[PDB]
């Protein structure tokens, strides 16, 4: 679970950004729903879920969680 | 095929944050239970976009995602 | 010149644009979602963190302190 | 499976077929979920699938026509 | 007027055309394959059996007699 | 460059390979098949027309003479 989502997470996670509740996190081409899987798998208390796009994963953050704190964790995770 | 018939086949769970409705499906159906939810044009839902097993549906305001999120787990 | 290239592409392709909160809600035709998110995304915006792209549907977040309903109407006037 | 069934009874429009291909089709954003019943019905002739948004190509294994897939599912239909 | 505008797309939209045996393979910008792909199915041509997009190739399947190979001829005369 | 690095992924997302005729059918775990698709095609065999990716599934489609069978054979050595 969270032991291969902190793998992809070095090896596929290229920034993280945030807005409100949202962590915006940018991979390589068409590698967001494989990062995105991970990150399901390891079902995250602190994450609602997770929608993947084709290079953009957005990451939706359980209140009182922030997207900024989301994307801290995930950037210090690389 | 509608919205309130397909709630009950497709609808693994529900959830929310802020202005957001979480709505998860089976594997490959979140474009199929999405398509159902822009046809029924809810005056409260202003979008949706679709992954593979998740759906983000947009609150309008001042309607806000828990609102949403309940419509939706009452009517499956 | 991403700029330009969104802008003509938001000519072609953007139905209609509306707004909740922190996020722009932009329609395109079907199967269209894609394209115009990747131009969206190449004009790297300030004002954009970034978009997700669903089949007639593009969500855009916005950076703080602009809002949904300030991105959505400078796309709707780009157009 | 049933479940593979079940869901062709209920998404399947239609069939057709070229080569070693059948080519099914949809309602638009319904080719995933179907499909992914298709995978899990684990079926003999079948090499395997790719869902588009309203269309699924389903390969056909040697000698197995895409002629001869696509009678299988108007039949379960 | 769906024959019509599937050559416009194809003009904008198709940066090379191949084949192999009953397929004819499209390729276009990224995140385009699906719009495009829309057009050829709306345009319901007698020679295409149906088309599949990913994110930049597009797959046609060729309703036989036609082969891949007269199929995206066909094509490449509209780019 | 593209080949290593396709080398790479292969051994990292490739579940198992078949094929049929002039395609070769590539499995991949859950979500992964645009990623490995990518490092396909941004190695630019002469072997390969194109890919399509699915969610779990890639369509590998052949050059002739090239058969399926060839190429899940390559694949398969360099997994
Ligand atoms: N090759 C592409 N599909 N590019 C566009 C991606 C648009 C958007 N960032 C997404 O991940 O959904
Ligand atoms: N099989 C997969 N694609 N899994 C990843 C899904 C990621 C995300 N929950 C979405 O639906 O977009
Ligand atoms: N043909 C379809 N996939 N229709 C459903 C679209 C659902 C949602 N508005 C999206 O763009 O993701
Ligand atoms: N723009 C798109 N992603 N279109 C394809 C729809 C998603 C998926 N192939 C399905 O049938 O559910
Ligand atoms: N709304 C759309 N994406 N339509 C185009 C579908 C193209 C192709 N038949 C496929 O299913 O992949
Ligand atoms: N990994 C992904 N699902 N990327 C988006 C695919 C783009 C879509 N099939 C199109 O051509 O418009
Ligand atoms: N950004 C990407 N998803 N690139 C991979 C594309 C793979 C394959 N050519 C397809 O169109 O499905
Ligand atoms: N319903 C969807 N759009 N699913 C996308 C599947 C993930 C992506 N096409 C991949 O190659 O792994
Ligand atoms: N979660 C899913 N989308 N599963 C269905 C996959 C269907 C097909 N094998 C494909 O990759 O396109």
């Amino acid at each position: 679970g969270t032991d291969r989502m902190a793998r992809l997470l070095g090896e596929l996670l290229v920034s993280t950004d945030d807005s409100g509740n949202l962590a915006v996190l940018r991979t390589p081409p068409g590698a967001a729903h494989y990062l995105a899987s991970a990150i399901d798998r390891a079902a995250l208390p602190q994450v609602v879920g997770t929608i993947a796009g084709d290079d953009t994963i957005l990451v939706v953050a359980r209140e009182p969680t922030t997207g900024a704190q989301l994307a801290g964790m995930f950037e210090n995770l690389r």
